[PDB]
């Protein structure tokens, strides 16, 4: 799909790239990592034993209200079955767009934000069940 890319980890590093880019790159058991390549309502359409989904926002320069609402639905619905959705690599501007569209109306959702994919992977290691 052009709207998202499945990422894996290069073994014994903090490097995450396209699962199809290099043979030894492997997904982490219990975690799905998706790089967002188009506004999230496109990726969401494709969506339509995992404890964590990590969404890599490195490529995202801004979000619109429809995108933030979509994202909120994704976080909520995974959350309802105990799966955490983490947001990695959000720029200041993207965080501003999330905030303006009241994504953090519950300040607890601030805990879903991580600077890098690896930070998010490490955040999933031990946590509130």
């Amino acid at each position: 799909s052009p709207s998202y890319t499945v990422l894996g980890q290069l073994p014994d590093t903090d490097v995450y790239i396209d699962i199809d880019a290099y043979e030894e790159v492997k997904e982490i058991p219990g975690i799905k990592i998706f790089q967002i390549n188009a506004p999230i309502y496109y990726a969401n359409s494709d969506l339509y034993n995992i404890h964590t989904v990590i969404l890599d926002f490195t490529q995202v320069n801004f979000m619109d209200s429809v995108g933030v609402k979509t994202l909120a639905g994704i976080v909520k619905e995974y959350g309802d079955v105990g799966i955490y959705v983490y947001l990695a690599g959000c720029s200041a501007q993207v965080v501003n767009d999330l905030t303006s569209n009241r994504f953090f109306e519950n300040p607890a959702l601030k805990e879903l934000l991580f600077h890098s994919i690896h930070d998010a992977v490490l955040g999933s290691q031990v946590r509130e069940a």
